[PDB]
């Protein structure tokens, strides 16, 4: 899956748990959500093609995911307590995460 | 000045950049946020107050004003530019900086 599907399923799935009333829901669109942060982690967006691996940007773009990625899944873990407005309001912070590495590097 | 201290300076400051009534006082108040966040970078949270310096959490809290100072440094570098609009624009966004680290610790 390319960087345009793995962004589409973060989108959608964000709404997803806006739109939910129930933990199994919240759960199943966090579980999307975190497998396509996953896919996406760790390969190189178009602006930073000549960059190194450590170089100060794509260490912070790569973080960026890393800290997507740890949000999702602590949104998740209060998904699985049964605490499904905690985990929509986390959810919906993660709104941040998304806005930040786009004003960075999209 | 304490950790309260340091938090009150952020928070009347971020709300003197929404209300500034000129160009000037958004370049001031982004000053004194700068200030008050690498303070506050010096204090333990009472709910990490248990935590040893080298703990997990406490990495984390205090990495959140180093990225904090990052992005009022890109907004101080706007101001210094004459582009007061974006910086003030760009100041708005530090407010995810508040809600991350809050959800975490505060
Ligand atoms: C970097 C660390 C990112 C994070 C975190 C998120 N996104 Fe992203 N996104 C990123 C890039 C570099 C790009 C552009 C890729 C390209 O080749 O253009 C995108 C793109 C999107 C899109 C566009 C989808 C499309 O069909 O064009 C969307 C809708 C999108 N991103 C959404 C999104 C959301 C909701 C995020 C948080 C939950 C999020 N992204 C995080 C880089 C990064
Ligand atoms: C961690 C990296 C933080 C960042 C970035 C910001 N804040 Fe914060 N804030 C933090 C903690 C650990 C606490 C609890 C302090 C305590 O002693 O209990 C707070 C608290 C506040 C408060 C309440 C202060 C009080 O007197 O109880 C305010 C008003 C506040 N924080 C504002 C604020 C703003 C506006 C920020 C972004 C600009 C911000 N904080 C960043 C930790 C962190
Ligand atoms: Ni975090
Ligand atoms: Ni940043």
């Amino acid at each position: 899956a390319d960087l345009e599907d793995n962004m589409e399923t973060l989108n959608d799935n964000l709404k997803v748990i806006e739109k939910a009333d129930n933990a199994a829901q919240v759960k199943d669109a966090l579980t999307k959500m975190r497998a396509a942060a996953l896919d996406a982690q760790k390969a190189t967006p178009p602006k930073l093609e000549d960059k190194s691996p450590d170089s100060p940007e794509m260490w912070h773009f790569r973080a960026g995911f890393d800290h997507l990625v740890g949000h999702i899944d602590d949104a998740l873990k209060l998904a699985n307590e049964g605490k499904v407005k905690e985990a929509q309001a986390a959810a919906e912070q993660l709104k941040c995460h998304c806005n930040h590495c786009h004003q960075h590097y999209r």
